[PDB]
């Protein structure tokens, strides 16, 4: 039917929206292709673990996969599994799996729970058509209080057997000369220390993160959607994922919703319509729409920056093999903490998580997710034949991402007379993961497919919202620049245009 507004998915761009169109008085309803996530489970969990994967871990596929960087010890746990609407969908294109969460809260829900905002000048670098001072002064803490952003105790940190492998690597990177930042992040890290002193259960201290937590973590659902259910305004729909979108005859648009149930089986195919259209399925899914859009003639008046500027954020995973003194322990929290900041907004830039391992013995692996500056993008280029936007992105492409990972842990292995791990992503010797992403930005860039709010060129009343809007990088884990770029740009199409 009809309803004032839609909300496609419900991300971060997504829930924002909607929290802010329901306070607003506009009725509003979110379409999400995956699950509301709140059903016990076989072992009376709503999420598996990651040394207990099943086919809640994974997003139709035929079998489980071990955690990037923990093939060597967390394959022996694979299983056959039914296609399923689980959580962790890893998309495959040519040259370049990207991971993206589905269901009622997006990425919220499989994500690390880092929260951090960019640095201003950076900022300033990438999106020079927008106000930044709005943006610090407003919007950026406006953010972190909706998120429930919190921090870590240092004390605890340093005492704790769970934070371990953390200071091994700030005292390894210390031998270099760089410097490590702690890691703001939405996960209770007072439920965390209670979870360590056995007080309640665990979910960060048994190996859960990227196939969601069953405690702790503060997820969407329980911060901007539960607070936009909370107007009454708004309505979200689970196992529908929009297909096609038309501008109608009379104004407003019209969807195409096939309803699944959980095994993927087609119930419905159901026409939804609207006054104001919202996308919010991410970079990869409001991307792949609008192409799919221009490209068979239903919204035939938008522009030819739809699909490009993608890239990857500069993810590039790497480890180094510790001195068998610097074990790094059995048990880590899945919930990383610090991040080594090598970021001065140059070519060199390298801002690097310091990743947990899940294996659950001693493997005296430190382990790094890299996020990078480097120039390269690829575009989604529509394929009619398979009704798929097909990214080009070449795996040469990500040449200067590795470049700058590898002069920054070289420093850190000269130093300390380590050497890189060469096996944890496959059988050929390859010590940086160069094809991987799970912080996917652009395609609808904010200024380029869209104005600077978001309103997609060509069209009245049709906004993008979430990562495809960002110029391929922010220098840090991005969440937080989506949800506060979200907040502004909502606040200003309800003031102008609803
Ligand atoms: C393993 C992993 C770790 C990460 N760790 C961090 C971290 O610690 N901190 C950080 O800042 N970022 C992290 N990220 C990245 C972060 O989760 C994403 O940047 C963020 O979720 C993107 O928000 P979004 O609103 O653009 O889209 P998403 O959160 O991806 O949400 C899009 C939603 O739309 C739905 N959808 C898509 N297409 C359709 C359709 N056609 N119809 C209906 N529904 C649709 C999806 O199912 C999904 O629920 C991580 C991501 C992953 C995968
Ligand atoms: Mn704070």
């Amino acid at each position: 039917g009809y309803v004032p507004a839609v909300v496609i998915g419900t991300g971060y761009g997504a829930a924002v929206s909607a929290l802010r169109l329901g306070e607003a008085g506009v009725q509003t309803l979110m379409l999400e292709m995956g699950q509301l996530w709140n059903q016990p489970g076989p072992d009376g969990n709503i999420f598996c673990g990651m040394l207990n994967p099943d086919k809640r871990s994974s997003w139709f596929k035929n079998r489980t996969e071990a955690p990037l960087g923990s093939f060597l010890w967390l394959d022996v746990v694979n299983r056959n599994i039914d296609p399923y609407a689980g959580v962790l969908d890893r998309v495959n294109y040519d040259q370049m799996s990207v991971y993206v969460g589905r269901g009622v809260g997006g990425g919220s829900l499989v994500n690390g729970g880092m929260a951090v905002e960019p640095k201003r000048s950076y900022f300033e670098e990438i999106l020079p058509r927008v106000d930044s001072s709005e943006m610090y002064d407003r919007y950026f803490p406006r953010a972190n209080s909706m998120l429930r952003v919190n921090h870590i105790d240092t004390k605890w940190f340093e005492d704790t057997e769970w934070y371990k492998f953390a200071r091994v690597s700030r005292e390894q990177a210390g031998k270099a000369g760089l410097g490590t930042v702690f890691v703001p992040n939405v996960y209770d890290f007072g439920y965390m220390q209670r979870e360590a002193a056995g007080e309640v259960p665990k979910s960060a201290l048994a190996t859960e993160v990227i196939y969601g937590n069953n405690h702790g973590k503060q997820s969407l659902d329980k911060t901007y959607l539960a607070a936009a259910l909370g107007t009454g305004k708004v309505t979200i729909q689970t196992l529908h994922q929009v297909k096609t979108i038309r501008q109608t005859k009379d104004g407003g648009y019209a969807l195409t919703v096939e309803q699944k149930d959980t095994d993927g089986k087609l119930l419905a195919t159901k026409e939804i319509s609207c006054r104001y259209l919202f996308l919010g399925a991410g970079s990869l899914g409001s991307t792949e729409l609008l192409v799919r859009a221009r490209d068979t003639g239903t919204l035939p008046n938008l522009n030819s920056e739809v699909g490009a500027g993608w890239g990857p954020n500069g993810n590039i995973m790497t480890a180094r093999a510790n001195h068998m003194w610097n074990p790094t322990g059995a048990h880590q929290s899945s919930i990383p903490a610090l991040g080594i900041d090598a970021w001065d907004n140059s070519d060199s830039s390298v801002f690097a998580e310091i990743a947990p391992m899940p294996a659950g013995l001693e493997t005296w692996v430190s382990l790094y997710l890299a996020i990078t500056k480097n120039p390269q993008r690829g575009t989604f280029v529509y394929d009619a034949a398979t009704d798929r936007a097909k990214l080009n992105w070449t795996r040469d492409q990500n040449a200067p991402a590795v470049n700058a990972a590898k002069a920054l842990f070289d420093r850190i292995n000269k130093a300390n007379g380590t050497i890189y791990r060469y096996d944890l992503f496959g059988t050929q010797l390859k010590a940086f993961a160069d094809d991987f992403c799970y912080h996917p930005l652009g395609g609808c860039v904010l200024g380029k497919a869209t104005d600077d709010y978001g309103r997609v060129a060509g069209y009245k009343n049709l906004y993008v919202t979430d990562g495809s809007l960002i110029p391929g990088s922010v220098g840090v884990n991005p969440f937080v620049t989506i949800t506060a770029l979200a907040e502004r740009n909502v606040e200003r199409i309800i003031k102008q245009d609803v």
